[PDB]
């Protein structure tokens, strides 16, 4: 056509795919990009999509890994100064939660075994991140949300890693799309420019 | 719970400072949000209702302005008619993959043509207009942090969008009836 159709995870596009396409773009000044931002990947099918960023497998594609995120949890410092914080896990239930798509159920880990679950309603839940990320600044609430969003926040003082010695599983981003042979030459510029990072 | 429904782009400016502060006041109160009518309580929304079941208020109003950065205007000759924006490069995201300005002196240019990159979203189109990389068409409210601090400057200053407004849609219990005051004071 006239140009690719992409689709990308909803939270980590601003972050971990931007500087990636900002640097793509600004190499082919001839290529014209369509950028979608999905929730769910699992009711999408790969020949309406030239590649097709996700975090999970597929359940017939390509996947590779490009990069990876962990969980951690965070509050902000107005919120610890306000209660006697939690020592061990499962004391989340006293506190107030903010929950986000797509880490509604939080499933934390320590060191040498032990893991813990909460499926719990959340003083605020979204289908976004960044917006419970907002939430979680004024300090209405505990947040588990990936390192990538973050990174900046906790890094100022603006937030503060809590329980830290309980983790989340890391979840990878993968690169779908058909072979090779079956899509025209623009697709597959963009597709080696992704694996050149 | 309250259930209320958002746009996703005006959503991190506005919905936000407004529900954070709700909820600081109401402790009590469980909000489920989603960004993009009987399967909500309140809807934030652009434009106006579509359906006599609802009551509106309107609470704000947004106009879209022209963005790049001093990057891109130094390297290339800046535009002096909305009708030049062909000879340049474009990022547009929904909802207004179509530009409609109008001039001070009346004059109404609409751009039509497909941008280097277009999204769903505007905060990833002005990640790719804050690296210099085309002109955009943003609401003010979402790059008066950029423009203020020289990271974005604005195209042509007396184009622009006209105004879109902001309506709150609700059906006329307890909890969305104070949200629902909240807002108004807000």
């Amino acid at each position: 056509s006239g140009k690719i159709k992409i689709s990308t995870p909803y939270n980590l596009t601003k972050r971990m795919m931007m500087p990636m396409l900002n640097g793509f773009m600004s190499q082919y000044p001839e290529i014209n990009i369509e950028l979608t931002t999905e929730s769910n990947a699992d009711q999408l099918d790969p020949t309406e999509w030239d590649v097709i960023f996700r975090v999970g497998p597929q359940r017939s594609l390509i996947a590779r890994k490009i990069g990876s995120v962990k969980d951690i949890l965070v509050a902000s410092p107005e919120y610890v100064n306000a209660h006697p914080m939690p020592t061990h896990a499962e004391d989340l239930h006293d506190h107030f939660l903010l929950k986000g798509h797509p880490l509604l159920k939080w499933t934390l880990i320590n060191s040498k075994g032990e893991t813990v679950v909460n499926v719990d309603r959340g003083r605020f839940q979204a289908n976004a991140l960044n917006v419970v990320r907002s939430a979680s600044s004024e300090g209405l609430g505990i947040t588990l949300m990936p390192d990538v969003m973050i990174k900046e926040y906790i890094a100022d003082g603006s937030l503060v890693r809590i329980l830290p010695d309980w983790s989340a599983n890391p979840r990878d981003i993968y690169m779908l799309y058909n072979h090779k042979d079956h899509l025209p030459e623009k697709v597959r510029l963009f597709i080696d420019y992704v694996i050149a990072y």
